[PDB]
């Protein structure tokens, strides 16, 4: 059962500028290169994010986390009974990882996606952000979550609930011009309100934006600022309606988007399925 | 598996009489008029209870809320299998609720019920209520609760229970003169005490009351005096045996009474059924 | 310095029926017989309420309290410079009582006045409550509070404020018909909102009410109906404006009314006099 | 399943001597007198404690507390499966101990034995002491526990615990003289620690003692004194070292002791079953 | 002025009887030998009571503390403006006390008292009991308290109130039989209920007991037994009326008792002087 | 199921050395010599570690708690099922270890173990430790951990997974050197981080080390005083990367190291396998 996402690859035409922006905009760390590519970091994992030279300018892979050696057993032969092609990673993946064991395979439209058990813990190299965050917030919670494009919702909605496990939180119909309405769906696998959501946006990139959750409104704040100075944000700060988290949005050097943001809640056994007609209660104002 | 009450419709004879009864006297907030009526808000969701026009100026409709498509499914299922005769409510009857799926059917004395997933949610439109009330206390315990009179406890019992799932709280044994005590079965679905009621009592209408509960004891005192100066207070104020909650009672303009209290105890894990000849520990004087 | 009220004796035409009224309705603990007069408990004092025989049918004297034999001393000293005439209670006097030593005296309008030190404490004799009472509110705050009913507001309060050191709360403009209107003033001399309030309304008594604090909503809920069955109700249930103690008001066998509440606000460094129209946020329904 | 102990009645010769123990020293309430004897209250349930005249001076009969009706017929079936003469109380024996439904039974030994579920709750008439007692630690651990005195402690056992579902707490090995050491093994069947003992030591009783736990310790010294002034007294104040409970034990008019106690640990999910050689930490001098 | 009771020499003539009684019985940790006497720590302090060889069999000398040497010089001008002998204590002293400076005088009737500043501490060397004692509480309370026994109660008073500075807490008058009752007098000098208490008894020693307060019950229950043992108990345990301390009393090797007790109240700003006619609310029993 | 090691056997040749360890350095109660050997204490239990006369100089056994006497069952069925030759212990065995009941057999290269229930509590003997040390930390974690050194990690993987029931925390790859990393692997079988490692060191004894875990810093900090004093420090002060406990090591007299801890986090549900490179964030300086 997958317990969380764990980390996430891109391959991006400009190294350099993305170095800069994750470290010096967003306050990651820097934890050196590989042929993992570029490693960053936001907790006590060895790394979280990796960003490796590529013409696609996109997420490359993700990697979903699962409790242990059984979890991974489990997934495999969930994926297998549905006739997907898994491919068991070797201990040259596994060790470029820095996991004990993986397995790989693709969603239906494509993207890369591996679950793995047995990540690398670096508590003895502390922590130090590339500028002023006071944390991030990850734990049981994972990383934080991205929204899939698809030209199928209800293709991949098969598959991430009856496959992969994820549950519905909640559907939000976005209004996108008067003959169109996309419903926008928000998975969760763990307390975080949702670690995927799937939209059948007419997009270029795999994912609309990949989301980090910092500790204080100041995080967030300063972040703003820090941004702003180079004129990449797209949505001014505001309130989601269904997760109610308080964020902005900005540009990455690969024309994805990055969303920023603090004090989500978070999904319990008391939740129920809802719907909403609008992504934001307050704020959220694009200027793109 | 029914998670709460999420919703209620009434049809009534005087729509401008209720209209300003619900909002000027117990606080809701008016959230406009569709084809599913004037709607009334207490809280988040788009609306949870609808006035329609109509002759029986009783409730005309009751929407218990499941968690999801599964749950939905299963409830039909349940229903089936009990021979009850139930319809999978078409899209203009879902738009029309506000609802992503819903299944209609009836209780065995004709009242319309409902088992729905995926009400609308409006945090966007932040809650205002009509008077100056500083809450309503819904979330995991749904709407409130209300008194079904039926002409035969023990059918009604086994419908409610067997077939709904609905658990037995506690009984009171109402004396209703020398040669009459009806017993009143307190049924319930989530924490609160009980989200129905059951008893034989001879009245004209569906049931003898339904009950919203407010967070503070001044939002029930000063509601109390705003109902007595129209001369519509039916049981002066009192705290019950069962529930524990601090109440008063006034007339609706339907003849049907409306309970608004505040401070009810709420089932556990290690409730035990138990029985009661009182419905009040003090107060609740009858004024009728 | 007076620290707060500590007990008060009426003198009463018909002593059963108080004993019945302060034990049975009230809940006070019968505390025996003594030349002080049938006696009554409501904590770990030896008494706070003494009950004789007498004509008047009235507030007999009231005892205010100092911390020890210095702030007997001042207290005295206050009273000399101010031309008041005090007498030096006698050993008998102070064995009656139970007390240390105290002085005695009048306020301007013959209201019999003791100010005394070293009550006696009867710990090894547990309060047990004549009904159904959790506790009563006594402690820093003393016994509770009572209004006197003065012809001359202003001489009063020169008295109770420049000579006896109490503090304005705040002052309520009570309308009692068209042509007037009666400032009723309320003072503390500790966290209690108020111990003593002053007004010239045209009773025949000296003060309107006495007044006793419970631990619980339920110990004032069963309250009124024990005294509600004998008739002997006078207000409703309701808030005041200035203390938010709920509270109702009942009549005594002499006449002068008990006012018998719950969760009153306190005093504090950070309090300001005001100025309020109304006593009553809610209820307070006079049923006279 | 059983859920606790709920109501016991003795079969005494002297009632009157009962009546004035139970609530002159140990503080319980006088609930009247009816067909089931004089009735005796701890808490808000109607009856907790029947004294009727009998012969045997000894506990005449215990009930056992399930949630529901469903409850009710699994251990019926339990005992049925078991080879236990099980009989349905009748209306009449429900109507006089005021339950909703009951069985009856006897031990292995003749003890007679009740499980029933739907008690009456009196609410409308507060919970008063006769003599000064904070309150009785009752709710979802029962009324408090007693001991069996057997001839055969493994027939029993194989009863309590394998037919009527008790778990084994824990067992002291009760030394009475050199060449005598007799195990008393303490059950439970809720959190407190334990519900039931048995012990085969040689009394003409049916039980060595019963149990009843108050909220402070100054619940438990008063009563002490009050009890040893008649020279009741049979065990000086100490604590156990199992359940933790600081306690003295003194005789009834019938012989059997009663323990009044405070403070003791309750069981949890880790709890391991452990040996003891003693059954007190500090105190309880025997005094008999 | 005085902050505490700091410590107390006692001149015994058995000191192997008291070294094994205080360690063995009581818990104290054995400090060593010195010129100052064989010294005894209940905290971090390098000692608090010390035991010398002597004839008197009785309290010889009391140290109470100041906060500096400013304070050290407050107390020695007050005491000189009052006519009292004062020495100020050479080094020699000074470093057998362990302290930084010293003065030495007596109360009205010949004890030796002697008022410091700047003692040891240990911190260096933990506290280990002789016994299972979970630790004293000492604090900015001080060590305990000690009752005073003089001649004349009143010549007394105006001494260590007047003079010393201690404050009276309250008076419990004490029935010495029929034709006799001493009032006895509660001092304190900071939060400690009371450091010293004076009374005119007829006892040939200096003091009736001093106390010593412990951090949970089952101190007091388990030291209790273990004093028992030996016959050395003189009161049950039982609760003052003042104080609200629960504690035994048992026989020193010199006649001087002492006290052992937990869960006393403290003395604050709103603390008013009461008097009791009782000094234990249960238990207390005397076993002389 | 294995709840937790409860107790653990020692066979060295200097029992006198071990005694005086164990008491003066790491603050062990001695709890008395029996046929099972110098006894000692750490908490309630009659003892939690034997010290026997042997040649070995190694770990001679160690106990694992189940609840009951239905988990001693189980185990032995595992077991039995899984073709290890299970004994079950006789009365004497039984006696001699103060347990209830055992059942007797060894680990894949000869270590004995038991896994037992009902162990002797002695509440009676309150726990005074031999040195200044506020606690030791067992409870539901039992008695702390030690690492066990085979020749197979693989083998005695299966065996203690599969067929004890212990679960993996975490894996350590432990550098040995340029040419070896030896995996560590970490389980436990309660919330207690790890009750058992293994690792393929090469050591001529069963165990690298035993851990015991203290109530505070300042516990470990004078301890490594004491310890040091005799020059015995294996391991300066510092904190595991896995379960965050700060500790530090030193020699017992057989060679066998000991760590003494404080404040290790515990494993919970959402706890998931990883893996580190390091077994310390800081300090653990080696001066062996
Ligand atoms: O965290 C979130 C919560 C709700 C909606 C969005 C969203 C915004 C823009 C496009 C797609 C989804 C989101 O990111
Ligand atoms: O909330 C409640 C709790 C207990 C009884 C009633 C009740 C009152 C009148 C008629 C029927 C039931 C109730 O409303
Ligand atoms: O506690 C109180 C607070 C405010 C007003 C009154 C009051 C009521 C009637 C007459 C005079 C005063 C009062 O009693
Ligand atoms: O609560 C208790 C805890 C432990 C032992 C006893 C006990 C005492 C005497 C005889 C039998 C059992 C007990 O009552
Ligand atoms: O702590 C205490 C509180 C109240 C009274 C005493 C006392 C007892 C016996 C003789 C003198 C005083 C006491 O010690
Ligand atoms: O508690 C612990 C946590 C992590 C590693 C070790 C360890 C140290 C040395 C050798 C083997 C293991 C340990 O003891
Ligand atoms: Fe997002
Ligand atoms: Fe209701
Ligand atoms: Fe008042
Ligand atoms: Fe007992
Ligand atoms: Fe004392
Ligand atoms: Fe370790």
């Amino acid at each position: 059962s997958i317990r969380s996402l764990g980390y996430m690859g891109f391959a991006v035409s400009d190294v350099a500028a993305w170095r800069s922006f994750l470290t010096q905009k967003l306050g990651l760390m820097e934890a050196g290169t590989t042929d993992n590519g570029d490693l960053f970091r936001i907790d006590s994992r060895a790394w979280r994010i990796a960003v490796q030279q590529g013409e696609v300018d996109d997420l490359a892979f993700a990697g979903y986390e699962v409790a242990d050696a059984a979890g991974l057993a489990q997934m495999a032969d969930k994926l297998k009974q549905a006739g997907i092609a898994v491919t068991t990673g070797d201990a040259s993946l596994a060790r470029r990882r820095g996991v004990t064991g993986l397995i790989t395979f693709a969603d239906p439209f494509g993207l890369p996606l591996e679950i793995y058990y047995g990540a690398s813990e670096v508590f003895e190299k502390p922590f130090l952000p590339g500028a002023a965050v006071s944390g991030f917030l990850t734990g049981e919670q994972g990383l934080g979550h991205f929204v899939r494009c698809v030209p199928d919702s209800d293709k991949a909605l098969a598959f991430y609930t009856d496959v992969l496990g994820f549950q519905l939180s909640d559907v939000i119909d976005m209004k996108m011009g008067p003959d169109v309405t996309v419903p926008a769906y928000f998975l969760h696998c763990n307390e975080r309100h949702h670690t995927l959501a799937i939209a059948a946006f007419p997009l270029p990139k795999r994912i609309h934006h990949f989301m980090l959750e910092v500790a204080s409104l100041d995080d967030v704040g300063f972040a703003f600022d820090r941004v702003d100075a180079d004129g990449l944000i797209t949505s001014t700060l505001g309130r989601h309606t269904n997760d109610h988290m308080v964020s902005f949005y900005a540009s990455t050097p690969s024309g994805v988007e990055v969303e920023y943001g603090w004090s989500a809640r978070t999904v319990d056994r008391s939740w129920v399925v809802v719907r909403h007609d609008s992504p934001s209660m307050w704020g959220h104002k694009s200027v793109r």
